[PDB]
Protein backbone atom coordinates (compact mmCIF):
# COMPACT_ATOMS: atom_id res chain seq x y z
CA UNK A 1 0.00 0.00 0.00
CA UNK A 2 0.65 4.24 -0.32
CA UNK A 3 0.19 6.52 2.52
CA UNK A 4 -2.67 8.75 1.97
CA UNK A 5 -4.08 11.49 4.12
CA UNK A 6 -7.82 11.29 5.32
CA UNK A 7 -8.93 14.15 3.96
CA UNK A 8 -6.98 13.34 0.63
CA UNK A 9 -8.26 9.74 0.39
CA UNK A 10 -11.93 10.91 0.81
CA UNK A 11 -11.94 13.46 -2.25
CA UNK A 12 -11.23 10.03 -4.36
CA UNK A 13 -13.90 8.71 -6.22
CA UNK A 14 -14.14 4.79 -7.43
CA UNK A 15 -11.96 3.81 -4.79
CA UNK A 16 -13.69 1.33 -2.05
CA UNK A 17 -12.89 2.21 1.99
CA UNK A 18 -12.40 -0.05 4.94
CA UNK A 19 -11.88 0.85 8.98
CA UNK A 20 -9.69 -1.85 10.96
CA UNK A 21 -9.30 -0.62 14.97
CA UNK A 22 -6.85 -1.87 17.44
CA UNK A 23 -8.39 -1.85 20.59
CA UNK A 24 -6.18 -1.86 23.76
CA UNK A 25 -5.62 -1.31 27.48
CA UNK A 26 -3.31 -1.22 29.88
CA UNK A 27 -2.46 -4.77 32.04
CA UNK A 28 -1.26 -5.28 35.47
CA UNK A 29 -0.62 -8.53 34.61
CA UNK A 30 2.55 -10.60 34.32
CA UNK A 31 2.60 -13.86 32.63
CA UNK A 32 4.38 -16.84 35.14
CA UNK A 33 4.45 -13.76 37.61
CA UNK A 34 7.59 -12.45 35.86
CA UNK A 35 6.90 -11.38 32.16
CA UNK A 36 5.05 -8.56 32.30
CA UNK A 37 1.95 -8.32 29.81
CA UNK A 38 2.28 -4.44 29.47
CA UNK A 39 -1.28 -4.22 27.86
CA UNK A 40 -3.53 -5.82 26.13
CA UNK A 41 -4.26 -5.46 22.72
CA UNK A 42 -6.95 -7.11 20.43
CA UNK A 43 -6.87 -8.74 17.09
CA UNK A 44 -9.15 -11.75 15.37
CA UNK A 45 -8.85 -15.41 13.55
CA UNK A 46 -10.60 -14.44 10.77
CA UNK A 47 -12.82 -16.39 8.33
CA UNK A 48 -10.25 -16.64 5.75
CA UNK A 49 -7.69 -17.99 8.10
CA UNK A 50 -5.36 -15.02 8.72
CA UNK A 51 -5.14 -12.59 11.55
CA UNK A 52 -7.21 -9.38 11.52
CA UNK A 53 -7.90 -5.99 13.47
CA UNK A 54 -11.69 -5.82 13.84
CA UNK A 55 -13.52 -3.72 11.19
CA UNK A 56 -14.87 -3.95 7.43
CA UNK A 57 -15.50 -2.00 4.20
CA UNK A 58 -17.69 1.50 4.37
CA UNK A 59 -19.73 3.20 2.08
CA UNK A 60 -18.81 7.29 2.56
CA UNK A 61 -21.76 8.06 0.46
CA UNK A 62 -24.07 6.39 3.02
CA UNK A 63 -22.47 6.77 6.42
CA UNK A 64 -19.02 8.20 8.50
CA UNK A 65 -15.94 6.70 8.56
CA UNK A 66 -16.91 6.45 11.79
CA UNK A 67 -20.28 5.45 11.38
CA UNK A 68 -18.92 2.42 9.27
CA UNK A 69 -16.53 1.68 11.77
CA UNK A 70 -18.91 1.39 14.87
CA UNK A 71 -21.75 -1.16 12.88
CA UNK A 72 -18.84 -2.95 12.11
CA UNK A 73 -17.26 -3.05 15.54
CA UNK A 74 -20.27 -4.45 16.81
CA UNK A 75 -20.80 -7.15 14.39
CA UNK A 76 -17.85 -8.29 14.91
CA UNK A 77 -16.71 -7.72 18.44
CA UNK A 78 -20.68 -8.21 19.66
CA UNK A 79 -22.96 -6.35 22.39
CA UNK A 80 -20.07 -4.65 24.48
CA UNK A 81 -19.13 -2.27 21.40
CA UNK A 82 -22.16 -0.16 22.36
CA UNK A 83 -20.82 1.43 25.19
CA UNK A 84 -17.26 2.19 22.87
CA UNK A 85 -17.57 5.61 20.92
CA UNK A 86 -14.18 5.13 18.41
CA UNK A 87 -14.35 8.64 17.04
CA UNK A 88 -12.49 10.86 14.62
CA UNK A 89 -9.60 11.49 17.37
CA UNK A 90 -8.60 7.80 17.49
CA UNK A 91 -8.29 8.01 13.41
CA UNK A 92 -4.88 7.39 12.41
CA UNK A 93 -3.52 6.77 9.42
CA UNK A 94 -5.00 5.93 5.79
CA UNK A 95 -3.28 4.11 3.00
CA UNK A 96 -4.18 3.31 -0.58
CA UNK A 97 -3.69 0.74 -3.03
CA UNK A 98 -4.77 0.75 -6.80
CA UNK A 99 -4.23 -3.32 -7.68
CA UNK A 100 -5.80 -6.10 -7.20
CA UNK A 101 -8.38 -3.66 -6.83
CA UNK A 102 -8.62 0.59 -5.22
CA UNK A 103 -8.96 0.14 -1.95
CA UNK A 104 -8.36 2.97 0.91
CA UNK A 105 -7.85 1.28 4.50
CA UNK A 106 -7.91 3.46 7.47
CA UNK A 107 -6.63 2.61 10.80
CA UNK A 108 -8.15 3.81 14.70
CA UNK A 109 -6.23 3.07 17.68
CA UNK A 110 -8.12 3.33 20.78
CA UNK A 111 -7.30 2.81 24.73
CA UNK A 112 -9.55 1.52 26.76
CA UNK A 113 -10.03 0.71 30.47
CA UNK A 114 -8.87 -3.55 31.27
CA UNK A 115 -12.68 -4.13 32.40
CA UNK A 116 -14.18 -2.89 28.98
CA UNK A 117 -11.58 -4.86 26.89
CA UNK A 118 -12.58 -7.90 29.35
CA UNK A 119 -16.05 -6.78 28.74
CA UNK A 120 -15.40 -7.14 25.13
CA UNK A 121 -14.21 -10.21 25.37
CA UNK A 122 -16.46 -12.32 27.06
CA UNK A 123 -19.55 -11.12 24.74
CA UNK A 124 -17.43 -11.36 21.39
CA UNK A 125 -19.06 -14.85 21.56
CA UNK A 126 -22.19 -13.42 21.45
CA UNK A 127 -21.42 -10.94 18.38
CA UNK A 128 -23.56 -11.34 15.29
CA UNK A 129 -20.26 -12.72 13.14
CA UNK A 130 -18.81 -14.75 16.15
CA UNK A 131 -17.76 -18.42 14.44
CA UNK A 132 -18.71 -16.94 10.91
CA UNK A 133 -16.66 -13.93 9.81
CA UNK A 134 -14.57 -13.44 13.13
CA UNK A 135 -13.41 -17.27 13.96
CA UNK A 136 -11.81 -15.73 17.15
CA UNK A 137 -10.54 -12.96 19.22
CA UNK A 138 -6.68 -13.17 20.58
CA UNK A 139 -4.32 -11.23 22.20
CA UNK A 140 -1.09 -10.09 20.80
CA UNK A 141 2.27 -11.14 23.20
CA UNK A 142 4.29 -8.12 23.80
CA UNK A 143 6.99 -9.55 25.26
CA UNK A 144 10.00 -11.92 23.90
CA UNK A 145 10.60 -14.97 26.06
CA UNK A 146 14.16 -16.13 27.41
CA UNK A 147 14.88 -18.31 23.78
CA UNK A 148 14.74 -14.89 21.96
CA UNK A 149 11.38 -15.89 19.99
CA UNK A 150 8.51 -16.70 21.61
CA UNK A 151 5.89 -14.53 21.86
CA UNK A 152 5.76 -11.53 19.66
CA UNK A 153 8.46 -12.49 16.99
CA UNK A 154 6.90 -15.81 16.76
CA UNK A 155 3.30 -14.00 16.75
CA UNK A 156 4.69 -12.21 13.97
CA UNK A 157 5.27 -15.48 11.38
CA UNK A 158 1.47 -15.97 11.71
CA UNK A 159 -0.39 -14.79 8.39
CA UNK A 160 -2.20 -11.51 8.44
CA UNK A 161 -4.55 -9.93 5.98
CA UNK A 162 -3.78 -6.93 3.81
CA UNK A 163 -1.39 -4.59 5.43
CA UNK A 164 -2.54 -5.97 9.48
CA UNK A 165 0.97 -6.88 10.26
CA UNK A 166 2.38 -3.20 9.36
CA UNK A 167 -0.49 -1.69 11.19
CA UNK A 168 0.53 -3.50 13.90
CA UNK A 169 4.15 -2.30 13.65
CA UNK A 170 2.70 0.90 13.14
CA UNK A 171 0.83 0.76 16.50
CA UNK A 172 3.53 -0.33 18.71
CA UNK A 173 6.06 2.65 17.25
CA UNK A 174 3.12 4.85 18.32
CA UNK A 175 2.19 3.49 21.54
CA UNK A 176 5.49 4.00 22.36
CA UNK A 177 5.60 0.09 23.48
CA UNK A 178 9.00 -0.52 21.11
CA UNK A 179 11.39 1.32 20.40
CA UNK A 180 13.12 1.41 16.56
CA UNK A 181 15.47 -1.16 17.37
CA UNK A 182 13.47 -3.35 19.26
CA UNK A 183 11.49 -3.67 15.92
CA UNK A 184 14.11 -4.50 13.96
CA UNK A 185 15.20 -7.00 16.62
CA UNK A 186 11.64 -8.57 16.75
CA UNK A 187 11.75 -8.57 12.65
CA UNK A 188 15.02 -10.24 12.32
CA UNK A 189 14.34 -13.10 15.35
CA UNK A 190 11.31 -13.61 13.69
CA UNK A 191 12.65 -13.76 9.84
CA UNK B 1 9.06 -36.46 16.16
CA UNK B 2 8.66 -40.28 15.47
CA UNK B 3 5.30 -42.23 16.02
CA UNK B 4 4.85 -44.37 19.27
CA UNK B 5 2.45 -46.43 21.35
CA UNK B 6 1.00 -45.26 24.52
CA UNK B 7 2.12 -48.68 26.00
CA UNK B 8 5.82 -47.76 25.05
CA UNK B 9 6.16 -44.11 25.86
CA UNK B 10 5.23 -44.86 29.29
CA UNK B 11 8.01 -47.17 29.86
CA UNK B 12 10.69 -44.53 28.53
CA UNK B 13 12.34 -43.15 31.24
CA UNK B 14 13.73 -39.54 31.26
CA UNK B 15 11.34 -38.49 28.71
CA UNK B 16 8.79 -35.70 29.64
CA UNK B 17 5.01 -36.19 28.80
CA UNK B 18 1.96 -33.68 27.15
CA UNK B 19 -1.27 -34.30 26.13
CA UNK B 20 -3.46 -32.12 24.15
CA UNK B 21 -7.00 -32.53 23.07
CA UNK B 22 -9.12 -31.29 20.21
CA UNK B 23 -12.12 -30.94 21.30
CA UNK B 24 -15.26 -30.28 18.50
CA UNK B 25 -19.01 -30.58 17.78
CA UNK B 26 -20.98 -30.35 14.34
CA UNK B 27 -22.39 -27.40 12.58
CA UNK B 28 -25.03 -26.82 10.47
CA UNK B 29 -23.95 -22.53 9.90
CA UNK B 30 -22.84 -21.61 6.71
CA UNK B 31 -20.83 -18.76 6.01
CA UNK B 32 -22.11 -16.19 4.15
CA UNK B 33 -25.33 -18.65 4.35
CA UNK B 34 -22.96 -20.37 0.98
CA UNK B 35 -20.43 -22.17 2.85
CA UNK B 36 -20.87 -25.00 5.45
CA UNK B 37 -18.95 -24.66 8.31
CA UNK B 38 -19.14 -28.38 9.18
CA UNK B 39 -17.77 -28.78 12.26
CA UNK B 40 -16.54 -26.57 15.13
CA UNK B 41 -13.15 -27.93 15.54
CA UNK B 42 -10.76 -25.59 18.75
CA UNK B 43 -7.66 -24.44 18.89
CA UNK B 44 -5.32 -21.37 20.33
CA UNK B 45 -3.43 -18.91 20.41
CA UNK B 46 -0.34 -19.52 22.68
CA UNK B 47 1.85 -17.08 25.19
CA UNK B 48 4.27 -17.95 22.80
CA UNK B 49 2.86 -16.55 19.71
CA UNK B 50 2.05 -19.66 18.19
CA UNK B 51 -1.33 -22.01 17.87
CA UNK B 52 -1.72 -24.68 19.17
CA UNK B 53 -4.44 -27.32 21.15
CA UNK B 54 -5.44 -26.68 25.00
CA UNK B 55 -3.70 -29.42 27.16
CA UNK B 56 -0.07 -29.15 28.38
CA UNK B 57 2.62 -31.17 30.16
CA UNK B 58 1.42 -34.63 32.61
CA UNK B 59 3.22 -35.89 35.03
CA UNK B 60 3.05 -39.36 34.73
CA UNK B 61 3.97 -40.59 38.25
CA UNK B 62 1.67 -38.16 39.73
CA UNK B 63 -1.60 -39.48 37.76
CA UNK B 64 -3.19 -40.94 34.48
CA UNK B 65 -2.38 -39.20 31.24
CA UNK B 66 -5.94 -38.27 31.25
CA UNK B 67 -6.22 -36.68 34.62
CA UNK B 68 -2.96 -35.17 33.67
CA UNK B 69 -5.27 -33.56 30.37
CA UNK B 70 -8.26 -33.09 32.16
CA UNK B 71 -6.84 -30.62 34.82
CA UNK B 72 -4.61 -28.77 31.77
CA UNK B 73 -8.07 -28.43 29.95
CA UNK B 74 -10.01 -26.69 33.16
CA UNK B 75 -6.71 -24.55 34.07
CA UNK B 76 -6.43 -23.43 29.95
CA UNK B 77 -10.23 -23.08 29.27
CA UNK B 78 -12.06 -22.60 32.11
CA UNK B 79 -14.48 -24.52 34.98
CA UNK B 80 -16.75 -25.54 32.04
CA UNK B 81 -14.48 -28.12 31.78
CA UNK B 82 -14.71 -30.08 35.60
CA UNK B 83 -18.04 -31.44 33.46
CA UNK B 84 -16.28 -32.51 30.31
CA UNK B 85 -16.01 -36.65 30.77
CA UNK B 86 -12.57 -37.48 28.96
CA UNK B 87 -11.39 -40.67 28.71
CA UNK B 88 -8.99 -43.47 27.47
CA UNK B 89 -11.18 -44.00 24.59
CA UNK B 90 -10.61 -40.15 23.25
CA UNK B 91 -7.10 -40.92 23.38
CA UNK B 92 -5.59 -41.16 19.48
CA UNK B 93 -1.80 -41.17 18.79
CA UNK B 94 1.87 -40.28 20.72
CA UNK B 95 4.43 -38.97 19.24
CA UNK B 96 7.79 -39.24 20.86
CA UNK B 97 11.14 -36.72 20.15
CA UNK B 98 14.61 -36.45 21.32
CA UNK B 99 15.72 -32.96 19.68
CA UNK B 100 14.44 -30.22 22.07
CA UNK B 101 14.18 -31.50 24.96
CA UNK B 102 13.20 -35.34 25.38
CA UNK B 103 9.07 -34.65 24.54
CA UNK B 104 6.36 -37.39 24.16
CA UNK B 105 3.25 -35.84 23.33
CA UNK B 106 -0.15 -37.39 23.35
CA UNK B 107 -3.24 -36.59 21.35
CA UNK B 108 -7.13 -36.49 22.03
CA UNK B 109 -9.92 -35.78 19.84
CA UNK B 110 -13.37 -35.65 21.63
CA UNK B 111 -16.78 -34.94 20.14
CA UNK B 112 -19.03 -32.37 22.17
CA UNK B 113 -22.58 -31.11 21.51
CA UNK B 114 -22.16 -27.60 19.44
CA UNK B 115 -24.00 -25.97 22.88
CA UNK B 116 -20.72 -27.45 24.87
CA UNK B 117 -18.31 -25.69 22.78
CA UNK B 118 -20.32 -22.80 22.50
CA UNK B 119 -20.49 -22.87 26.63
CA UNK B 120 -16.69 -23.40 26.25
CA UNK B 121 -15.83 -20.22 24.11
CA UNK B 122 -18.21 -17.95 26.21
CA UNK B 123 -16.86 -19.34 29.90
CA UNK B 124 -12.98 -19.00 28.68
CA UNK B 125 -12.28 -15.84 29.87
CA UNK B 126 -12.73 -16.87 32.86
CA UNK B 127 -9.86 -19.55 32.78
CA UNK B 128 -7.29 -19.31 35.12
CA UNK B 129 -4.64 -18.79 32.22
CA UNK B 130 -6.82 -16.69 29.99
CA UNK B 131 -4.40 -13.41 29.01
CA UNK B 132 -2.01 -15.71 30.13
CA UNK B 133 -0.60 -19.33 28.82
CA UNK B 134 -4.02 -18.74 26.45
CA UNK B 135 -4.62 -15.43 24.37
CA UNK B 136 -7.91 -16.54 22.92
CA UNK B 137 -9.55 -19.25 21.79
CA UNK B 138 -9.76 -19.88 17.82
CA UNK B 139 -12.29 -22.32 15.69
CA UNK B 140 -10.41 -23.68 12.47
CA UNK B 141 -11.33 -22.84 9.02
CA UNK B 142 -12.06 -26.48 7.71
CA UNK B 143 -13.46 -24.97 3.62
CA UNK B 144 -11.82 -23.62 1.12
CA UNK B 145 -13.10 -19.95 0.20
CA UNK B 146 -13.28 -19.73 -4.12
CA UNK B 147 -9.26 -18.16 -4.12
CA UNK B 148 -8.17 -21.40 -3.38
CA UNK B 149 -6.35 -20.89 -0.72
CA UNK B 150 -8.36 -18.31 1.73
CA UNK B 151 -9.66 -20.59 4.76
CA UNK B 152 -8.12 -23.93 5.63
CA UNK B 153 -4.89 -23.03 3.47
CA UNK B 154 -4.26 -19.79 4.67
CA UNK B 155 -4.78 -21.21 7.97
CA UNK B 156 -2.42 -23.60 7.86
CA UNK B 157 0.03 -20.98 7.18
CA UNK B 158 -0.15 -19.99 10.77
CA UNK B 159 2.75 -20.28 13.20
CA UNK B 160 1.95 -23.91 14.98
CA UNK B 161 3.60 -24.72 17.84
CA UNK B 162 5.80 -28.72 18.12
CA UNK B 163 3.71 -30.96 15.87
CA UNK B 164 0.30 -29.31 16.47
CA UNK B 165 -0.15 -29.13 12.63
CA UNK B 166 0.94 -32.53 12.16
CA UNK B 167 -1.83 -33.16 14.78
CA UNK B 168 -4.43 -31.08 13.39
CA UNK B 169 -3.90 -33.11 9.78
CA UNK B 170 -4.12 -36.25 11.15
CA UNK B 171 -7.44 -35.20 12.78
CA UNK B 172 -8.99 -33.78 9.86
CA UNK B 173 -8.17 -37.01 8.27
CA UNK B 174 -9.26 -38.98 11.54
CA UNK B 175 -12.40 -37.60 11.56
CA UNK B 176 -13.24 -38.56 7.76
CA UNK B 177 -13.55 -34.25 6.55
CA UNK B 178 -10.83 -34.26 4.23
CA UNK B 179 -9.31 -37.42 2.24
CA UNK B 180 -5.95 -37.61 1.51
CA UNK B 181 -5.44 -36.19 -1.73
CA UNK B 182 -7.63 -33.27 -0.46
CA UNK B 183 -4.90 -32.72 2.77
CA UNK B 184 -2.50 -33.02 -0.28
CA UNK B 185 -4.46 -29.89 -2.09
CA UNK B 186 -4.49 -27.58 0.95
CA UNK B 187 -1.11 -27.81 1.70
CA UNK B 188 0.04 -27.24 -1.79
CA UNK B 189 -1.73 -24.41 -2.08
CA UNK B 190 -1.07 -23.30 1.30
CA UNK B 191 3.04 -23.49 0.62
CA UNK B 192 2.35 -21.51 -2.53
MN1 LIG C 1 -14.24 -7.24 8.97
MN1 LIG D 1 -17.20 -7.39 8.89
MN1 LIG E 1 -18.74 -5.51 6.20
MN1 LIG F 1 -0.66 -25.69 27.45
MN1 LIG G 1 -1.05 -25.22 30.59
MN1 LIG H 1 2.04 -24.23 32.18
MN1 LIG I 1 1.40 -27.09 32.71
Amino acid sequence: PRNISREESLQLEGYKHACHALLHAPSQAKLFDRVPIRRVLLMMMRFDGRLGFPGGFVDTRDISLEEGLKRELEEELGPALATVEVTEDDYRSSQVREHPQKCVTHFYIKELKLEEIERIEAEAVNAKDHGLEVMGLIRVPLYTLRDRVGGLPAFLCNNFIGNSKSQLLYALRSLKLLREDQIQEVLKASH
